[PDB]
């Protein structure tokens, strides 16, 4: 058995699974409506790339190792076209990280920033770009236009020989490749960090209110700032402003920082305090609560009232009488739970445990998906990076000894894996996924 049969033998068998499978994740997204979402637009331009690496850069790659004679600006297309599907990538791989991070820090208003019309634009960009980064060599940037053995006007298509060492290392690696490489490490660990934080009586109401630091009209249309703080009801903005800057201390122009926010916060939790105390029927109670479940009573007491809040003579001496499981059901037979059910469940789970368990769930199920997609990131690294370092030594090293051929063969069969891995993640991490792919396999694929 010849080592080529081997190498092409492998090349296809990844081939077929990088079409087969990624085909699937098409299939799927266009088949399931709950997987229609901008999040999955970059998961198919991904997928995308990835059949196109099975379809043409592998025959492409397999074509080019016999080093055959051609001519340059046609070589220069064989060898550079799988520079635009891992351009491709790196676009649609940056793109989900972004959306992923808009996605935790401003979980509200995701869906009028972030739509379906913008995220194809995004994409045809991104691919025009790619084109415009991948094919490069071919305008102008390549070492075919000035091999013997190949005719003239031929030369023999070799890889490292048409295509710049150059701009392989400082275009291609460093600027169009490490950067967004970095810069996903840093919007998926500024995610994970978001996930981490600390659960206190601000980040619980900015789960349950939010949180703008943007001057924002409310409900009615009264003017908004922070965690529901009003600053007046004048149908003038600057009027609100004129508020705002009191309260803060300098000139906001309707905007403040997160600790502005914060502290404005702090007032109003010290304000409603105040009038919890000075309540005969709220003082007992709170003056028995921990400080946990004294944060779920200032936030019924947020949302409807000191008077409002009095009204629970059940509930809120079952509370006083540590009664928490019997004082959860009474609340939830409540209006106030039937009128908003998601917020008064994390404040009754509060009431009912002593812990920020309610709102800290609210916080994974936002970073659950994240994880799965940064794996992808991190098998996109791992498979493309020992290429990258192979021709850094290239470049910064020539006299040094080339790498063997044995490693390049296995860095260049793994850069090509990456394109089947994908859909395995899909499968073992996103529920969705795997539930679509099973209803294909077994409907469309086996019949039954
Ligand atoms: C394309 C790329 C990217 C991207 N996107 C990122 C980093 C590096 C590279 C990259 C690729 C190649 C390169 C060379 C040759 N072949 C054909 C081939 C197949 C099998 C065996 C051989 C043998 C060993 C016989 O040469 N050749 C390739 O497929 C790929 N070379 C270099 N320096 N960098
Ligand atoms: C955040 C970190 C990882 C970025 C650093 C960039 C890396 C990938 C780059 C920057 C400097 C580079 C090195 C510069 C000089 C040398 C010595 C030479 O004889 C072999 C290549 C080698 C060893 C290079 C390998 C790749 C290298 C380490
Ligand atoms: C996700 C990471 C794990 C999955 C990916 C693991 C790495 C890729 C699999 C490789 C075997 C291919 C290595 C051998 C390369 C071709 C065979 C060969 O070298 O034969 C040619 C011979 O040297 C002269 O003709
Ligand atoms: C016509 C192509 C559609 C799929 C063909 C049938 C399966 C081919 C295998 C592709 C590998 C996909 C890897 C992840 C999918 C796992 C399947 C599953 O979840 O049950
Ligand atoms: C143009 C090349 C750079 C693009 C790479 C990825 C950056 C975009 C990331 C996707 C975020 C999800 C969609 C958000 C839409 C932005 C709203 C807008 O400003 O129009
Ligand atoms: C997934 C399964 C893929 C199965 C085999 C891929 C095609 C193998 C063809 C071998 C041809 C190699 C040769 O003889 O030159
Ligand atoms: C191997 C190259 C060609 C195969 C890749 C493209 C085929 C799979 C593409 C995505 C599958 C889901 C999208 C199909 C849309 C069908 C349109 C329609 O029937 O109205
Ligand atoms: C080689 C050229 C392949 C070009 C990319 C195909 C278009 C991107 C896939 C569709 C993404 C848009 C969407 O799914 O909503
Ligand atoms: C030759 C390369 C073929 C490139 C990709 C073909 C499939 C494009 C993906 C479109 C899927 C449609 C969809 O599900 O939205
Ligand atoms: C998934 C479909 C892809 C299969 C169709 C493409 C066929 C593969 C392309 C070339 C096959 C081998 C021809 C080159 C011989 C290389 C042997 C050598 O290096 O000496
Ligand atoms: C599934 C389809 C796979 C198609 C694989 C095509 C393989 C392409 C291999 C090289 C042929 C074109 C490169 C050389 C021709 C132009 C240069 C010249 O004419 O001298
Ligand atoms: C697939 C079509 C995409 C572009 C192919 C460009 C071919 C480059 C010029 C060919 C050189 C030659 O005539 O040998
Ligand atoms: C799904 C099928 C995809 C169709 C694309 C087929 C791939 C063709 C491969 C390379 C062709 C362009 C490279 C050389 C072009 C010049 C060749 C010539 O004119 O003699
Ligand atoms: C040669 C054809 C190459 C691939 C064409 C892919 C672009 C068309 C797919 C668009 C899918 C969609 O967004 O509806
Ligand atoms: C000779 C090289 C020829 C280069 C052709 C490629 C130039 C066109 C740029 C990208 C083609 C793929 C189109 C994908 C964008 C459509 C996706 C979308 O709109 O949703
Ligand atoms: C067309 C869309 C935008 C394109 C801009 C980014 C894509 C890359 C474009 C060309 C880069 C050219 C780099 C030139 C470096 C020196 C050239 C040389 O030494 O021969
Ligand atoms: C996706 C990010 C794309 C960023 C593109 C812009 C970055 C360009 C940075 C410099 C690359 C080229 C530096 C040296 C030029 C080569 C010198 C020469 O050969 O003429
Ligand atoms: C991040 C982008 C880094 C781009 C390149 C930094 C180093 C530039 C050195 C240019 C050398 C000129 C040359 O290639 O001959
Ligand atoms: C240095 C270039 C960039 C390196 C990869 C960047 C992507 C990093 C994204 C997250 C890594 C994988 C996250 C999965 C968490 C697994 C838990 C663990 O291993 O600690
Ligand atoms: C050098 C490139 C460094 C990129 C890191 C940018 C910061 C990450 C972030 O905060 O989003
Ligand atoms: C892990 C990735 C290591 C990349 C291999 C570079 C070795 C340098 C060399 O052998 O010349
Ligand atoms: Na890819």
């Amino acid at each position: 058995i010849m080592g080529s049969s081997v190498y092409i033998t492998v090349e296809l068998a990844i081939a077929v699974l990088a079409i087969l499978g990624n085909v699937l994740v098409c299939w799927a997204v266009w088949l399931n409506s709950n997987l229609q979402n901008v999040t999955n637009y970059f998961v198919v331009s991904l997928a995308a790339a990835d059949i196109a690496v099975g379809v043409l850069a592998i025959p492409f790659a397999i074509t080019i190792s016999t080093g055959f004679c051609a001519a340059c600006h046609g070589c220069l297309f064989i060898a550079c076209f799988v520079l635009v599907l891992t351009q491709s990538s790196i676009f649609s791989l940056l793109a989900i990280a972004i959306d992923r991070y808009i996605a935790i820090r401003i979980p509200l208003r995701y869906n009028g920033l972030v739509t379906g019309t913008r995220a194809k634009g995004i994409i045809a960009i991104c691919w025009v770009l790619s084109f415009a980064i991948g094919l490069t060599p071919m305008l102008g940037w390549n070492n075919c236009g000035q091999s013997q053995g190949c005719g003239e006007g031929q030369v023999a298509c070799l890889f490292e020989d048409v295509v710049p060492m150059n701009y392989m290392v400082y275009f291609n690696f460093f600027a169009c490749v490490l950067v967004p490489l970095l810069l996903m490490l840093g919007v998926y660990l500024r995610i994970f960090l978001a996930a981490r934080r600390q659960l206190n009586i601000f980040e619980m109401l900015r789960i349950d209110e939010g949180l703008r630091l943007k001057i924002y009209k409310d409900t009615e249309g009264y003017y908004t700032i922070g965690i529901g703080h009003l600053l007046t009801k004048s149908p003038s903005l600057n009027a609100a402003k004129s508020e705002l800057d009191k309260a803060i201390g300098r000139n906001t122009n309707g905007v403040i920082t997160k600790d502005e926010a914060e502290k404005l916060f702090n007032q109003d939790v010290d304000a409603a305090v105040r009038g919890i105390l000075r309540n005969a029927k709220l003082k007992p109670v709170y003056d028995s609560l921990d400080a946990v479940r004294r944060a779920a009573l200032i936030n019924m007491v947020f949302q409807m009232g000191e008077t409002g809040v009095a009204g629970f003579t059940n509930s809120l001496r079952m509370l006083q009488q540590k009664r928490w499981d019997e004082a959860a059901v009474n609340l939830a037979k409540s209006r106030w739970y039937n009128q908003t059910p998601n917020r008064a469940k994390r404040v009754i789970t509060t009431f009912r445990t002593g812990t920020w368990d309610a709102y800290r769930s609210t916080l994974q199920k936002e970073v659950h998906a994240a994880k799965s997609l940064a794996i992808i990131v991190g098998l996109f690294a791992l498979c493309w990076l020992p290429l990258h370092i192979i021709n850094c030594f290239t470049f910064f090293c020539p006299d040094c000894s080339h790498a063997p051929l044995w490693l390049m063969y296995l860095a260049i069969v793994l850069s090509h894996t990456n394109s089947v891995v994908n859909p395995f993640i899909y499968a073992y991490r996103i529920r969705e996924f795997r539930q679509t792919f099973r209803k294909i396999i077994r409907s469309h694929v086996l019949r039954q």
